[PDB]
């Protein structure tokens, strides 16, 4: 997130070389994230966020919020 985040594929360029080295995982399930899901995230996620030691994005999809 504020520490670091990937808005879309253009930002992916930094992680694109060592993305495997970089950690991407469910913010809460903490299960392996299929890079297929990350690829859509990288293709153009409304917001993919990076927290030190913790990564978030898809897990937000695991839960929903209502206004
Ligand atoms: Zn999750």
């Amino acid at each position: 997130a504020m520490s670091y985040s990937l808005y879309g594929t253009t930002l992916e360029q930094q992680y694109n070389k060592p993305l495997s080295d970089l950690l991407i995982r469910c913010i809460n399930c903490q299960k392996p994230l299929s890079p297929e899901e990350k690829q859509r995230h990288l293709d153009k996620k409304q917001r993919f966020h990076n927290i030190r030691g913790r990564w978030t994005g898809r897990c937000m999809s695991c839960s929903r919020s209502s206004r």
